[PDB]
C-alpha cells in the first residue's frame, strides 16, 4: 500500500505536511520524489516500471500523455471538484478534448516589469503611451514566440482555433496578421522601443536604458535587484495598437498540474483511488495556500487567490488577472503542431523585425505559415 509521488525538484519539503495529512487519511505510504517537471512524459515513456502512481507536468504536455494512452479521464467526483475550485483558464489547462485528466496547482503568465522612477503607472496601461513617454525593450531582433506569438491572437486571430483543438483553425494568414508583422517591423523605428538580446534584458533595465520589459515571475528577483525592490513596478500587459485598432496585449498561460498515471497499479482499484485522493490532497484550497506561502506559487484555486495574502503580493496578483481571462491570456494549445508554431512564428516574426520580409510579403508568408501548421 505504497504510491510513488514525482514533484517538482526543490519542492519535496513544501509538501511534507500535505503528504502526512493524506497518509494519515488514506492509510497510504506516499514515496517522495523530486524530478523535473518537463521530464516527466520522456520518463515515463522510457521506464513505466518506475513510473510514478502521481506527478507534476506543465499542462502543455497533457495532449500527448492522453494521446499516448498514459493519463486517463478522472473520475466525475474530481471532475467536479476541480471545475468548482479552478479558475475557467486553469480548467483548460487541465482538459483535452472536452475531459479532464489533471488537477490544476499553479498558473504562471508573463507580466509587464517596469520602472517607477521612469514610468507612472498611469502610463503603462498602453503601449503606444509607454513608447511615447519612456522605452520599451523587447527581444525582437531573434523573436521570442513565446513573448510576442500571442500578439496574432490579440488581434483576434487564433491558434488551432477558438477552443486549441482545430488542427486547421490557425488561421493568421489575413491583413490582421499581416498587420501584427507591420507593427513589429514599425518597432525598429519607434524611438521608444529599445531593441535588447536575451542576455541584456535585465542589465539594460539596470542602467535604465529600458524602462519596461515583459518577462515572467522567473525574473522577478533580477527585476527587483537591477534598480532596486522599491522602484520595480508590475502591471498586467497594457494595450497595443495594431492595424489602427487598440487591443489588450495577450501572453500565453501556462498551467501546472499533478496527474495520475494507473499503469502502476496493475488493477489495484484502491490505489488508484488513493492516487487521485493524493492528487486532490496536492491541489486543495489547504496545500495551494501553502504552496504559495513556502513556494510563491501563484495558485489555480480560485478561493486561494483571492486570499489576503496572495491579493497583497503584487506579482501573484497581477499572474492572477492575467490568468482570469481569456481577454488576456491564451492557454497555450496542446496539439503537437505546436512544434510547428515554435519553430515558424519566431523566424516570421524575427524576419518582420529585421526587414529580411518587406510588407508585400507579409500576407504570402502568413498564408504559407496557416498552411504549414496544419500539416
Amino acid at each position: 500500500k505504497t504510491i510513488k509521488l514525482w514533484v517538482p525538484t526543490g519542492s519535496k519539503k513544501s509538501y511534507a505536511d500535505t503528504i502526512a495529512k493524506f497518509e494519515k487519511d488514506s492509510g497510504y505510504t506516499v514515496k517522495v520524489v523530486e524530478s523535473e517537471d518537463p521530464k516527466a512524459q520522456e520518463k515515463i515513456k522510457k521506464d513505466a516500471s518506475t513510473a510514478a502512481d502521481v506527478f507534476s507536468l506543465p499542462h502543455d504536455q497533457l495532449g500527448q500523455l492522453v494521446e499516448s494512452g498514459t493519463i486517463q479521464e478522472v473520475p466525475e467526483k474530481y471532475n467536479k471538484e476541480i471545475a468548482a475550485t479552478s479558475t475557467d483558464q486553469a480548467l483548460i489547462g487541465a482538459q483535452y478534448k472536452g475531459k479532464t485528466y489533471a488537477f490544476p496547482f499553479g498558473i504562471e503568465s508573463q507580466v509587464l516589469f517596469y520602472n517607477k522612477s521612469k514610468l507612472a503607472a498611469e502610463d503603462v496601461t498602453s503601449y503606444d503611451t509607454i513608447t511615447t513617454k519612456a522605452t520599451f525593450g523587447g527581444t525582437f531582433k531573434q523573436a521570442n514566440s513565446y513573448a510576442t506569438g500571442p500578439l496574432f491572437m490579440s488581434v483576434g486571430n487564433t491558434l488551432f482555433g477558438e477552443n486549441g483543438e482545430d488542427v486547421k483553425g490557425t488561421n493568421w494568414g489575413n491583413e490582421k496578421g499581416a498587420a501584427v508583422l507591420k507593427w513589429i517591423a514599425d518597432q525598429a523605428s519607434n524611438k521608444g522601443f529599445v531593441s535588447l538580446d536575451a542576455n541584456n534584458v535585465i542589465s539594460k533595465f539596470g542602467d535604465g536604458s529600458v524602462a519596461s520589459f515583459e518577462s515572467g515571475p522567473w525574473d522577478y528577483e533580477a527585476a527587483q535587484k537591477a534598480i532596486g525592490k522599491e522602484n520595480l513596478g508590475v502591471a498586467i500587459y497594457p494595450k497595443v495598437t495594431i492595424g489602427g485598432e487598440t487591443v489588450q496585449q495577450k501572453a500565453f498561460l501556462g498551467v501546472k498540474l499533478y496527474a495520475v498515471n494507473q499503469a502502476p497499479a496493475k488493477g489495484d482499484t484502491k490505489r488508484i483511488a488513493a492516487s487521485y485522493k493524493l492528487a486532490s490532497y496536492l491541489t486543495n484550497a489547504e496545500s495551494q495556500e501553502n504552496q504559495f506561502k513556502t513556494r510563491n506559487i501563484v495558485p489555480a484555486n480560485k478561493e486561494v487567490q483571492s486570499s489576503e495574502a496572495v491579493q497583497s503580493n503584487e506579482l501573484a496578483k497581477t499572474v492572477i488577472t492575467m490568468g482570469s481571462s481569456s481577454d488576456y491570456t491564451v492557454v497555450m494549445p496542446k496539439l503537437s503542431q505546436m512544434g510547428t508554431f515554435w519553430t515558424e512564428s519566431a523566424a516570421i516574426l524575427s524576419d518582420a523585425f529585421n526587414g529580411k520580409i518587406k510588407e508585400s510579403d507579409y500576407l504570402t508568408k502568413l498564408q504559407q505559415f496557416d498552411k504549414d501548421i496544419a500539416a
